[PDB]
């Protein structure tokens, strides 16, 4: 969806700027997701397997290789915290890509995240009250 594409670009731009990199609507959802991603990274991430160690992105990486790694994140179903983890993971892949002088990968990871949201997460998001419900719970 257009709104999910906008949330992805917003979150990735926020994370790249936060990590010392140049980063060239639904304001309440964007702010709640930016803050939840920060809280996820500070307080919950280290408990889980580091998914960046399973996906080494290069200009030869296919969407379906990213899809398989992200499927591990949702192995036991979807919840708001695992969706935040997903955005945080995309953020980390972007920062790594810019670090290794592979700027082309930032827009590819953004497209991959939008595809993954469309294919696997949007039905759950709608069923669970939409991004407006995410804001009531975590905003
Ligand atoms: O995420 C993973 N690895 C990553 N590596 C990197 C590397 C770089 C950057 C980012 C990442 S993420 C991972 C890997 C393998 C398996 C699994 C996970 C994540 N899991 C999670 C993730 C969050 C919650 C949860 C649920 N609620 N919360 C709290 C809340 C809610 C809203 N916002 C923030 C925190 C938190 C739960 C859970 O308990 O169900 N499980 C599910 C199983």
């Amino acid at each position: 969806s257009q709104s999910n594409r906008e949330l992805v670009v917003d979150f990735l731009s926020y994370k790249l700027s936060q990590k010392g990199y140049s980063a060239s609507g639904m304001a309440a959802v964007k702010q709640a997701l930016r803050e939840a991603g920060d809280e996820f990274e500070l307080r919950y991430r280290r408990a889980f397997s580091d998914l960046t160690s399973q996906l080494h992105i290069t200009p030869g990486t296919a969407y379906q290789s990213f899809e398989q790694v992200v499927n591990e994140l949702f192995r036991d179903g979807v919840n708001w915290g695992r969706i935040v983890a997903f955005f945080s993971f995309g953020g980390a892949l972007c920062v790594e890509s810019v670090d290794k002088k592979m700027q082309v990968l930032v827009s590819r990871i953004a497209a991959w995240m939008a595809t993954y949201l469309n294919d696997h997460l949007e039905p759950w998001i709608q069923e669970n009250g939409g991004w407006a419900t995410f804001v009531e719970l975590y905003g």
